[PDB]
């Protein structure tokens, strides 16, 4: 059983732009990459195997992907499934090069597939947002409504390190009625909320509001984009998975994760 243990990862990035409370105006773009990881020692392995067993895999739910770019050195020579035969001499050349360059490395990550995920508006979005501003001549009311949305992801999984940053115009003298607690950057004139986790297991099922009032010393505030951050582990957005075909290899791990890229909301 000289089967090389190997690892795979899908990593997805969701971009979203929300416009007031109007779902039809939400612009969504999801991208991703599939990466193969080879464990230190592969070089010795290929030293014993000049003509190794072919590395062939199949990507599940392939129809959910569009704009697929296969590694032009390692790949490319029907509905929902696509099979690949990795180019072995080029993979070994590669792995020899990076190994003789980072000999201390515990694994070598190789990019196989770059792709886009067919998205359908606000449904494809793991965190729904609606922002409302009330801009008085000397006062500003800010409301951020968020909703954890399981429909965007393959399996119900938490959002981690969630950040809500928003610039406040008009020269703020004082913060009032701030709920939950946030952090005011004075030098930068902008407010930041942090929630460590959001999910079904969160309070109110992952549905919440961020509230702030601001006293101004200069005119009204002009609303600015809410910028959001979060990461996630244990699920993809695309619903893709990977399988080995043929003998000689084993997946030691298949890591699935996604993260917010440009994730904005306007008034
Ligand atoms: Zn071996
Ligand atoms: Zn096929
Ligand atoms: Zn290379
Ligand atoms: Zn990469």
């Amino acid at each position: 059983q000289d089967t090389l243990p190997v690892a795979a990862a899908f990593t997805e990035t969701v971009n979203a732009y929300f416009k007031g409370a109007d779902p039809s105006k939400c612009i969504v773009k999801i991208t991703g990459e599939m990466v193969l990881s080879f464990p230190a020692g592969i070089t010795r392995h290929f030293a014993n195997n000049p003509s190794p067993a072919a590395l062939t895999f199949r990507v599940i739910n392939f129809s959910r992907l569009e704009h697929v770019l296969p590694n032009p050195q390692l790949l490319c020579c029907d509905a929902n499934t696509k099979e690949f035969w990795v180019n072995m001499p080029n993979l070994m050349t590669h792995l020899k090069k990076v190994s003789e360059q980072k000999p201390q490395a515990t694994y070598y990550n190789v990019d196989m597939l770059k792709y886009q995920v067919s998205a359908q508006g606000i449904q494809s979005t793991p965190l729904n947002l609606a922002v409302n501003w009330r801009c008085e001549p000397s006062s500003t009311d800010l409301r951020i409504d968020y909703k954890y949305n399981t429909d965007a992801m393959t399996t119900a999984v938490a959002l981690n390190n969630v950040q809500f940053l928003v610039p406040i115009d008009g020269g703020v003298t004082k913060l009032q009625a701030v709920l939950p607690p946030a952090v005011w950057n004075a030098e930068q004139q902008r407010i930041l909320w942090k929630i460590p986790d959001i999910s079904q297991k969160s309070e109110n099922g992952g549905v919440g509001s961020l509230l702030a009032r601001f006293q101004l010393s200069e005119g009204p505030s002009k609303p600015s984009p809410l910028v959001v951050q979060f990461t996630s582990e244990g699920s993809t957005l695309s619903g893709c998975d990977i399988e080995l075909v043929g003998a000689g290899y084993r997946f030691s791990l298949i890591k699935k994760r996604f993260a917010a890229g440009k994730y904005l909301a306007d008034n």
